[PDB]
């Protein structure tokens, strides 16, 4: 076939019932994740090729960067609750990997302030039980798939993208193969 299990994707030995349709995992400490966001724009190109009726989910993980890694998972919960993902994603990536100006929870907080989220609003969210349960959801989703590596994408809790098996000669061709694979898997 043109799309082969173990080639552009792998199948989960134990499928995850009720899982989000398109589920992506990342870390602000993860170098290919930085590429996926800034240079390749994977999430957005997947969206553009996904059918109608499909929701896309993106979660942060704890297993990179120790204590700061966990702060970042809570901060991403804050971003999701406030709906400000598209305003903090880039400065968070750059603060961690490019400028290395993010070293504490206060520095994460500065990124939200500079993006125009108000201190009051940020701290209330940070401390809210809605963010607590949002952190729980991120952890549970990752736990459900025994996740030990990022970036990662899962389709319908059954299939996991395998970018290792795609030509990286051309970044544009790579992104399209990736997106086309998500679509194929979506329709499966």
């Amino acid at each position: 076939a043109q799309y082969e299990d173990g080639k552009q994707y792998t199948t989960l030995e134990k499928p995850v019932a009720g899982a989000p349709q398109v589920l992506e995992f990342f870390s602000f400490f993860c170098p290919h994740c930085y590429q996926f966001e800034e240079v390749l724009h994977i999430s957005d190109n997947v969206k553009k090729k996904l059918p109608e009726g499909v929701k896309m989910t993106k979660y942060h993980v704890n297993f990179m960067g120790g204590d700061l890694g966990k702060d970042l998972t809570q901060a991403w919960a804050v971003a999701m609750a406030l709906g400000v993902e598209d305003k903090v994603t880039v400065p968070l990536f750059e603060g961690v990997q490019k400028t290395q100006t993010i070293r504490s929870a206060s520095d994460i907080r500065d990124v939200f302030i500079n993006a125009g989220i108000k201190g009051e609003e940020y701290d209330a969210a940070w401390n809210s039980f809605v963010v607590k349960s949002l952190v729980a959801q991120q952890e549970k989703a990752a736990a459900d798939v025994q996740l030990r590596g990022v970036p990662a994408m899962f389709v319908n809790g059954k299939y996991q993208l395998n970018p290792q098996g795609m030509d990286t000669s051309n970044m544009d061709v790579f992104v399209q193969q990736y997106a086309d694979t998500v679509k194929y898997l979506s329709e499966k």
